């Protein structure tokens, strides 16, 4: 039955550059993961509230996998480890919030929605600054 498993491409990404740039990441940088980032591709298997999840672009993946409600070790979006513990907030949607393994830095979170209209919404914030992803069904 329909939920948040399957293979996802993005369409869409709004801040993406300025969370970034709160991370502390270079312009050149910046300039080319914003192009790397219209590649994203997200894979999920769910069962129940255990998730498989795999995020690439063209030279990169990473996976990861947890269960609501358990602390998981993961990174930040500029690779710095953390400490992650994923909510529900309604039917479909979760909040991660993350804590630094070693040293100070912005707040950072993600989200994760299912809509009605059957795409995926990812948030990312760090500190004052939301970048949003959408993607829909490959
Ligand atoms: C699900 C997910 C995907 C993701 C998207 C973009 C970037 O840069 C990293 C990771 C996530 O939870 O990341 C925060």
């Amino acid at each position: 039955m329909p939920n948040f498993s399957g293979n996802w491409k993005i369409i869409r990404s709004e801040n993406f550059e300025e969370l970034l740039k709160v991370l502390g990441v270079n312009v050149m940088l910046r300039k080319i993961a914003v192009a790397a980032a219209s590649k994203y591709a997200v894979e999920i298997k769910q069962e129940g509230d255990t998730f498989y999840i795999k995020v690439s672009t063209t030279v990169y993946t990473t996976e990861i996998n947890f269960k609501v409600g358990e602390e998981f070790e993961e990174q930040t979006v500029d690779g710095r480890p953390c400490k992650s513990l994923v909510k529900w907030e309604s039917e479909n949607k979760m909040v991660c919030e993350q804590k630094l393994l070693k040293g100070e830095g912005p707040k950072t979170s993600w989200t994760k929605e299912l809509t009605n209209d059957g795409e995926l919404i990812l948030t990312m914030t760090a500190d004052d600054v939301v970048c949003t992803q959408v993607f829909v069904r490959e």
